[PDB]
């Protein structure tokens, strides 16, 4: 029977997308079969049910019974929620894992960055545990480095005067480290230390990056050390392609490389004030834009938005007349857009992104230069390497209070689409687009790393 792999994503579609591509390439290139075990905290949406019921043939899934979070404070950090989703699911995971081991030749149990507590079931059934790291190699280096870092400094990382030196990475200031390490007293940092200390138990770590993108970190990560698992960089793992919003029909009416795509992520929120400056900044830029807009996290006190203070329609928070005035140049789509297809469209010449790694990789595979606007999670770390190391992103400056003025926005937008500053990022992003195609080619470095992993796992049966 085929060598079988069991995969446990952490809650969140952002983690699921890259894991499904990893499975698809293991199935197509090395004749694996895959089971996706999904913890839940409630009912799944209809869109999720469709995505799951349209998975490839040799890939099935099993949904665990929902965990209850009524005890968690409303201020609970997501990393705490994710971690607790695994521990509170271990009983039902154990039952499901039993049946798989009885019926299939299970050669590996792949968890993601916050699933180390599922190692105990893997060990109990004599299945090699693996970690899929859905983010950057720099972030992966930081995880492996964190037990040492945590012991070298006890103050909050923001208060460190000098930049933190992660092995093999560009120096980065503590204030730019990922969110769950910004408050060392929060359960989120404790959970992160818990998992990172347990990365040594993994037989391997799959990294969603490639060498042309992060040669420094990957080189440091692959240097052997006792207690350090081997690292397989197999990226870019993105849903690579070959419309109820009418986005793509609109893009068909625009010239080539002329539209700035704007998305602040699925969870990214701006202050209403900041949202106003973004809308106004896009108008002052005089460029074409496609903006997937979501509601702001608060409302400005101006009377113009007194009747929509409680509105859930994102379009109600725009400056009055903004849509009328920009109808020819800009398309504003509310809440969700066909991103992958938008970044593949030839009329897209730029992407103002929150620097989520899946969005970043999709933009890299399609060669779309970036304006980096990090918001949460590890996005500030990603912005730094994108702006200062890889140099494929422009970054607007904010005032003392973190407000990016309409003028700075208009400047960076024009800078990316027309200005001298955007010439180099566009060029370097095209070189990375070609690099992404090389590493995923027949003899590419990421295709070979996946084959190295596939060989090790098949040699267990
Ligand atoms: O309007 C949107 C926003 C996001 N995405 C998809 O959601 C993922 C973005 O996740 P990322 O890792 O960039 O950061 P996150 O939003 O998960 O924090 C990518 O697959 C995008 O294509 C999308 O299709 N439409």
């Amino acid at each position: 029977e085929n060598p079988h792999i069991v995969i446990l994503p952490s809650p969140g579609m952002g983690h699921l997308i890259p894991l499904v591509e990893f499975s698809k390439r293991l199935i197509s290139q090395h004749q694996f079969s895959v089971t996706l075990i999904l913890p839940t905290d409630g009912p799944i949406s209809n869109s999720q049910k469709s995505f799951l019921n349209s998975l490839p043939s040799c890939m099935d899934y099993h949904l665990l019974p929902p965990v209850n979070f009524d005890d968690l404070p409303l201020d609970v950090k997501i990393e705490t929620r994710i971690s607790l989703t695994v521990t509170r699911s271990l009983s039902s995971l154990r039952e499901v894992f039993k049946t798989l081991v009885d019926s299939k030749k299970v050669v590996a149990f792949v968890v993601d960055l916050f699933g180390t507590d599922a190692f105990d079931v893997a060990i109990d059934f004599n299945v090699s545990p693996y970690i899929f790291f859905p983010s950057t190699a720099m972030a992966l280096s930081l995880f492996l480095y964190l037990p040492k870092l945590d012991a070298t400094v006890s103050c909050e990382y923001r208060d460190l005067p000098d930049p933190i030196q992660i092995p093999g990475c560009i120096p980065i200031h503590g204030k730019d480290l990922l969110d769950p390490v910004q408050d060392r007293k929060n359960e989120a940092y404790r959970w992160l230390l818990h998992h990172s200390k347990r990365y040594r138990m993994a037989e391997g770590v799959v990294s969603n990056s490639f060498k042309e993108l992060e040669g420094g970190p990957i080189k440091a990560l692959q240097e052997e050390e006792p207690g350090k698992p081997p690292v397989y960089p197999v990226g870019p793992l993105i849903q690579m392609d070959s419309d109820g919003s009418g986005c793509l029909t609109w893009l068909d009416e625009q010239p080539r490389g002329s539209v700035l795509y704007v998305s602040y992520g699925s969870g990214g929120t701006l202050s209403h004030e900041q949202l106003i400056e973004v809308a106004s900044g896009l108008e002052m830029s005089e460029q074409r834009f496609l903006w997937v807009i979501r509601c702001p996290n608060d409302t400005v006190a101006n009377a113009t938005y007194f009747n929509v203070q409680d509105s859930t329609n994102p379009l109600d928070f725009l400056p009055k007349g903004f849509l009328e005035r920009t109808k020819g140049l800009g398309l504003v789509v509310p809440n969700w857009a066909p991103q992958a297809q938008i970044l593949s469209h030839g009329s897209t010449g730029g992407f103002l992104t929150h620097c989520g790694w899946n969005s970043t990789l999709e933009s890299v595979v399609h060669g779309v230069p970036l304006i980096a606007w990090p918001l949460y999670a590890e996005q500030k770390m990603n912005a730094v390497m994108l702006t200062e190391d890889i140099k494929v992103a422009l970054r607007p400056k904010a005032n003392e209070n973190g407000l990016v003025g309409r003028l700075e926005i208009a400047k960076v937008v024009k800078g990316l689409m027309e200005g001298e500053e955007g010439k180099g990022v566009r060029t370097r992003m095209r070189d990375l687009k070609d690099a992404a195609a090389k590493v995923l080619s027949q003899d590419g470095s990421s295709t070979k790393a996946l084959a190295e992993l596939a060989t090790k796992l098949k040699n267990k049966v």
